[PDB]
């Protein structure tokens, strides 16, 4: 194999996120790498000038990863790099232990895992007093989310998932009870539990109490933008972080060195603090 | 009313102090994540768990192997 070398134009397919990827055209028309804006498109042309590569934004009808069965199944990113038919998909995906084996991911650099987000509501003296304080201590035994596991032995309270994410792999090969009873109400109700996109989960989470188990980013980030909700608890797993990139392709590693190069300065960090302001609680 | 509201809480607090607590039972411990609880690295407990197979076992080791 050789390594030709014209422009670098690279395939980039990707889709649109939060705040990854978003459209700027309402000003005036923009297409091409311009058609978008970002994080994703920043953390593109700084690699863009570092490597001295050219890079085309590219978008696909789904951004889905694809479901795990029993039998291999792959949907949006994962097929198209085991095909070796885009060169690069910036879309940002967790490392989990079994997409290592059919795609590259770079090293982690920003640190994750499971967390739960909660939308809030916002003698006659003796017998009296006796009556309220009956049901005061009933209030006080009523936490349906205290953690993960009071969430798992009740339904009343409705919770769920992003269609096709790590979740729902990482608990049907977990044998504790939460983790497959969370699965277990997953796949139940022919999964109008769960929602195709992470909008969908929004306006759940909007109109009524709704939660979702997804990344903490997310959870964090919705809590800057939102002050009607917070985050719950603390970190619940610990698992890594990637570029989704081709297996075995050796531009991988210039583009971790080059990510390793950004790392140090820690300019990465200050870039993530512009895009980490923003209006929330005030 | 509002000494009224201070004499329920206190004596909710009275009822519910006797009502939760104290229990400190091993399952009620391995079933909160409010107390955590383990043991030394590489000592005889783990193996002990692993090569066994019971549901107690198995969710305490579970629990220590957690969170990395």
């Amino acid at each position: 194999i050789t390594d030709s070398l014209a422009n670098r134009t690279l395939i980039v397919t990707t889709i649109l996120e939060e705040p990854y990827v978003m459209y700027r055209k309402s000003d005036k028309p923009l297409y091409g790498n311009d058609r978008f804006e970002g994080y994703c498109l920043d953390l593109l042309k700084e690699l863009s000038n570092i490597l001295g590569f050219l890079y085309d934004v590219k978008l696909v009808p789904d951004g889905k990863y694809g479901a795990q069965n029993d039998k291999g199944e792959w949907n949006g990113m994962v097929k198209e790099l085991i095909d070796h038919r885009a060169d690069l998909a910036v879309a940002p995906l967790t490392i989990t232990y079994v997409r290592e084996k059919v795609i590259d991911f770079s090293k982690p650099f920003m640190t994750l895992g499971i967390s739960i987000l909660y939308r809030k509501p916002n003698i006659i003296i003796s017998s009296y007093t006796a009556n309220l304080a009956a049901f005061l201590t009933v209030e006080r035994m009523e936490s349906p989310i205290d953690s993960a596991d009071d969430l798992a032995k009740q339904t009343k309270i409705e919770y769920g998932a992003v269609r096709d994410g790590s979740t729902m792999t990482f608990f049907k090969k977990s044998k504790i009870s939460t983790y497959e009873k969370m699965w277990a109400f997953m796949s139940s109700r022919q999964q109008s539990a769960l929602v195709k996109n992470s909008d969908e989960g929004i306006q759940r989470v909007l109109t009524t109490d709704y939660a979702l188990l997804m990344e903490s980013t997310s959870i964090e980030y919705v809590t800057q933008r939102n002050c009607n909700l917070t985050q719950i608890g603390g970190l619940i797993d610990s698992k890594g972080y990637g570029v989704g990139t081709p297996i075995g392709s050796p531009y991988r590693d210039k583009i971790t060195i080059a990510i390793l190069q950004l790392q140090e300065e820690g300019k990465l960090h200050m870039m993530k603090e512009k895009w980490w302001r923003g209006n929330g609680c005030p």
